[PDB]
């Protein structure tokens, strides 16, 4: 069957609410069998420092986060996109607005103007599949 | 604020579960105030016979259904697309798979190959915003 490659930008893991739940805790692959929009097995990073050339996990994926309070994390976006574009392609199937149930955010929705490149998720309520089912882009790429 | 124009293909109305609920019953405009992915007011047809040049409600919309058991309704898709493309545009922001909790379907997921044009919804369970929030396409058109 169709087997989907998913490789997700300090609440990414969080998302992966696979295990239906809500989790201070190197690498996790995960495998579930859904149906999306009509038999689909799904196939989680840590963006801390150390991995940089282990990252080039950008090679084996099809579809590819910030915290709405963390502007430097908004600002980490631009370092990222570059090493998956340089999957020598200027268009990869690919923006995660996590931590949206919170009450003092430094990255304004407005500013996530995404549209230059080509969702606001709460891993704490479940406002987690609306971002992932990215599978739909895989499905037209 | 941003005011979104929405004009939806015998379970369309159904969808519009606006009123949070689940409904044998000419035209309904509807107005709700959400947030999608970061202040968004939302702005329902009957595809029976009579309206055809009243339809040309294709002029005042930005974003624009079948029943998974109804192949002739799958087959009504192609009549439709044409009069909103002829909004003299070959690319309009715009496929609804309704009646997906049921158990004998004549339109196979597989065949909704959508991808030529450019979701499977249950208005009976709530498997209703995943199709609509179409608003995201409006937002990059
Ligand atoms: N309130 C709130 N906290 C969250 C949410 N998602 C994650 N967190 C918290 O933020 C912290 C980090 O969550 P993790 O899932 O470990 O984050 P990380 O993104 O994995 O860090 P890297 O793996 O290096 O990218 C934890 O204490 C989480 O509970 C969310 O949506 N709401
Ligand atoms: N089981 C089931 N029946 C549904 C669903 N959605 C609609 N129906 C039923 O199908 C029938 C038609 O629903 P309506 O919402 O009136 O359908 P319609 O699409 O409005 O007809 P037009 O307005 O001419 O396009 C009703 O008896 C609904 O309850 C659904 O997802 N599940
Ligand atoms: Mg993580
Ligand atoms: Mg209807």
């Amino acid at each position: 069957m169709t087997e989907y490659k998913l490789v997700v930008g300090g609440g990414k893991s969080a998302l992966t609410q696979i295990q239906n739940h809500f989790v201070y805790d190197i690498e996790d692959s995960y495998r579930k069998q859904v149906v999306i929009d009509g038999t689909c097995l799904l196939d989680d990073t840590a963006g801390q420092e150390e991995y940089s050339a282990m990252r080039d996990y950008m090679r084996t994926g099809e579809g590819f986060v910030f915290a709405i309070n963390n502007t430097k994390s908004f600002e980490d976006i631009h370092q990222y996109r570059e090493q998956i574009k340089r999957k020598d392609s200027d268009d990869v199937p690919m923006l995660v607005g996590n931590k949206c149930d919170l009450a003092g955010r430094t990255v304004e929705s407005r500013q996530a103007d995404a549209r230059s490149y080509g969702i606001e998720t709460s891993a704490k309520t479940r406002q987690v599949e609306d971002a992932f089912y990215l599978v739909r882009e895989i499905r037209q790429h």
